[PDB]
């Protein structure tokens, strides 16, 4: 017997489709090839990334842990395997008692005594009704959940090396950013000063000036700390040093992430590792349901012999002092004062939890994705605005300083463009930073980079 | 006998006032409807969340686990009550050994045997100093515990369902606003297009305008990306789709909340559930201290008999092969190394630390009502100043435009006055956003929303 | 014998030298007295933060339970400890049994029995391999790195005490920087207002001056809150109310905290605690390999007699009814189906495991640190270009205000300058917080405030 429940996987309890709305792109159905296959290699454009969540694979602490903790459980999975299968030792015995006059063999105070090196078995259970088997199979749902798990912790570093990269990049374009900008600043104070000098530009002019240039220096040392916190980030996540002869990488301009499909939600189900995580928890409580319903069925024991027993140590090795036992032991439970029903009530509800973290997994992993395509479908026209707005800006500002410098028109208006560009232009990166972000985590949220290549 | 130790509720750690300064209305003092009994249903004014709460608490997988445990841990009060009643069995056992001569029956190697079917107990512990009962009741405390926890979640699921649709609402208004407020920067642009046409109107003038329609584009895809995530929020915490007929809900300017009195920090020891979470993880702490007590004392064992018993197993249902047992074991201990007095030790220190977490979570509720007070104090003055600043700068706005439009001033005011008025009603948004949320939260940190109903 | 392995401290997977770059000072090489000896009497120059850390450390229920729980490891060690000592009690036994005449010492159906108080051991595990003393050296690395846990614990502790304690005078700046503000708002709309009426200013100027007075209101009433739950949460943290005869604190502007030295990455681990604390686990693991070994080799085992036994309860203490049992049992496994080896396999993967924990948390610690100094090397830059910012801001107002006063300039003008000067002495109290809660945290990175005084 196996009283092990048939497994039914239960029902998506998520939309058959992907939302609509104003922010999301058309549905794109079905995809030939899930995002769950592309390769990483593939995905990441940037061969210097690539070279980094390659380092991070082979040497992050946290991946490491998830990687000997499915060892961890297939060791437990071979602890229930062998119990089905009996231990046998050399048993070497020995009593040696005095009992009074009225229980001894004499009617006198005597002082027996045996002795009995065996080979055999003590207790074994016999496993008819399946209470071992089953919590063997429940052992071995559990060593595949953690299977699951090394998978989604691969996925979830992916993404964070991904997103550490993008951030340092990002930061340092804002650093670069920044040195240019102080740099014009300082040159329009100098030729502001200048004028001052010479009877035409105001104390006020100056004064103005002086406040982008200190302004400007502060985001200069701002963006100087965030850059280095950022290397520091990375190097804890690819869990050793930066190489020292990576390729070359790619600005934030040029195209880093190759398009991943949509797919349909149902994918999710035989494609996303927590949610396959989640089925083998599920399957695994399902198991333990078998072990549970055993323990009212009748149960048969075994201890088994050979050896030699004497009457005194010395006569343990001589000829004929041959023994052996054999002692078999049904049980059938009849009376639990209900307890056998409650570790049966138990067992169940612990399986109605796993159903319900279950289709958690599958509602959580549909939120995600969903955001993913909110990010996808709104972040095109983000940026195409910001880029018209750093334009704008840009043409405001060539203008403000034209007919600043002709006496034309006032500093405020100078300091107004020049503000107006310094932020848009760092908005600019940092939507694109967020813009990528959002990809790389709806890349991890469909299925993520388990894979190196893509898989046929 | 019951070991367990007296148990006196520990003194609350925490001021008998809620806290005073400028940031806090006058304290209410007692109340007489606690906030704890106040039922959501009453305390948000919105039909639509009332109906969304309700299906979130249907459909929810959080709060579905949470009720799953405390059937997990009845299961477990049951099987510790159990163990005070005999296991009752019907146990065939069956010896067959080969012993030598000098250990024989006749002195020469022989081979003995036994059969038995019998029906009786094995090793009950009779409770006389109360072990098996002090482990049950430390059973029942932790079922009440994890009732008071699931009480607990539900409180969290209706702050975050509450909390995602005003999230979501604000999102609404800020799109919506910003939707309008593109309308008037195109329109202004094109005013200021006919006008650069026609001679009037700078180039400078221009690029100002065309900034302000740019940044509104960029605004207008954020809040399209925001609106729709906020959705997808929504959506997991209900754990199913949103509803296809629901009442119509309220504006952020209308009344959404019942007013909820502040009662006395005493109240949270008789009324927030984490609290009494808390409680009975300490007697149940408490509990166990029995158990270990009762390891010193003696322990009464029992074996039980009836059956009938053979040399064959041919004899087995034949007359007056009738069988029985009878076997009492009292056992005092009187040597451990100490093992007992550490376990005792170990049992002590747990209920230590079951006392300072117990303090610890009314701490946690004092700084969190507190706090909701401080919001409560403080929102209806910042609110009132935010308006006050809508106000102003939409006269100031007006003016502005007509001033540009009249050739009396320049485009630089009337954008100063445009950004203005934008970022003062985005804020005005954001504001009664947090101050909706303090409530929410402080309504579920003094005992939440467990009754649907007013409790009377 | 002990069949744990030898332990080889892992090698420490950093750097030799904490980075370099544009955002650090050089490296300061070996500390002559090392961060982690520095007491927080010392490092926090604050008298009134020295008192309330003081309060934490006696009242801080979570830091209670950290100690509560180095004494639960102690009593748990204390368990394994007597684990290697014989178990004494008084066994008093009794069977009474029918058997049939085929079983009987007489040939019909018989009624025997037995009694028998004794003094001895039951199944006294004898420690030749080691199975006990390596769990009991486990049990002692595990109280070890609990020890390490708390010290841990007090340092998070620390550091956020005076982390509270900072946002607190910081917010308390900001509600006071806001209180002057709003006042000169104030007195700049009523002069306004008086040249609007003479006349003179326009309705737009007054409008302008209306909206700086506004949004001033709105930032007050924000920081009266801020300011208000500050409070909540450094009561909180102090585990009760606060003191009500406080020395007199430091404001911003002084000097708060000792410069602590870098030291070399190879000191965090001997000085970081939840290194240590990992190292402990390690060793704990290390120990357990041991218990895994000796399951393979030969295990004895023995029970002890003397007492007094019977035939009937009435000759129990009856002379010569003296009884004593004398029983060893050595057992080599033989076959098990690989459980053994598997049970090994688990004990060493999990020491696998707790390498890479090591490793991590040294990699983590080398991470904070790194990012301690990378604000250490930015902090003063910023601060002082923020600095000058303000002077340059203060500078535009006052030429801003006359400029309006006297009819030669604008309000948009003065507008501008307000709010210049505003946002750039509320981010200059922003910076200074967040550079002192850098170096906070660098010191507990370092190996934190555990001595009270510094250690020589």
């Amino acid at each position: 017997c196996s009283l092990i429940p048939d497994y039914q996987r239960p029902e998506a309890p998520v939309a058959a489709a992907y939302p609509q709305g104003q922010a999301y792109g058309q549905n794109t159905g079905a995809a030939a090839v899930p995002a769950a296959d592309i390769g990483w290699r593939e995905f990441f454009r940037d061969p210097q990334l690539q070279q980094l969540i390659g380092v991070a694979l082979e040497n992050n602490r946290d991946l490491r842990v998830a990687a000997l903790n499915v060892e961890a459980f297939r060791a437990q999975y071979r602890i229930q395997r062998a119990d089905l299968f009996p231990r046998i030792g050399v048993d070497g015995s020995g009593t040696r008692q005095r009992l009074p006059g009225d229980l001894s063999t004499t009617g006198s105070p005597a002082i027996s005594s045996q002795y009995g090196v065996t080979l055999g078995t003590t207790a074994w259970e016999l496993d008819l009704f399946g209470r071992l088997r089953s919590l063997r199979d429940q052992a071995l749902e559990q060593y595949l959940a953690t299977e699951q798990a090394q998978r989604s912790a691969q996925t979830t570093l992916v993404a964070s090396v991904a997103t550490a990269y993008l951030t340092l990049k990002a930061d340092q374009a804002q650093l670069q950013l920044t040195k240019d900008t102080l740099g014009t600043y300082q040159k329009s104070f100098d030729l502001t000063q200048r004028s001052y000098d010479v009877g035409v530009a105001s104390a006020l002019d100056l004064r103005q000036a002086q406040t982008a240039v200190e302004g400007a220096r502060a985001t200069l040392a701002q963006y100087t700390r965030l850059v280095a916190q950022d290397q520091n980030a990375l190097v804890l996540l690819l869990g050793s040093g930066i190489p020292a002869n990576l390729p070359q990488g790619l600005g934030l301009d040029q195209t880093l992430l190759t398009e991943v499909p949509a797919g349909l939600p149902s994918d999710l189900l035989q494609r996303r590792p927590d949610i396959l995580e989640a089925e083998h928890q599920l399957m695994a409580a399902n198991a333990s349901i078998g072990a549970a319903r055993a323990a009212f069925f009748p149960s048969i024991s075994l201890t088994a012999n050979a050896g030699t027993m004497s009457r005194q140590l010395s006569g343990l090795f001589d000829a004929g002092s041959g023994s052996w036992l054999f002692q078999p032991s049904i049980n059938l439970p009849i009376f639990t004062a209900g307890s056998l029903r409650a570790s049966l009530d138990y067992a169940k509800i612990q399986k109605d939890i796993n159903v319900a973290q279950y289709e958690k997994a599958i509602q959580t992993a549909f939120q995600e994705v969903a955001d993913g395509l909110a990010a996808r479908g709104t972040f095109t026209e983000q940026l195409q605005a910001q880029r018209d707005l750093v334009k704008a800006s840009d043409e405001y500002y060539q203008l403000a300083d034209k007919r600043y410098r002709t006496g034309v028109d006032n500093y405020l208006t100078l300091l107004d463009a020049q503000r107006s560009l310094f932020t848009a232009q760092q908005q600019l990166i940092t939507d694109r930073l967020n813009q990528l972000t959002s990809e790389v985590n709806l890349y991890k949220a469909l299925g993520g980079g388990w894979n190196q290549q893509t898989v046929t």
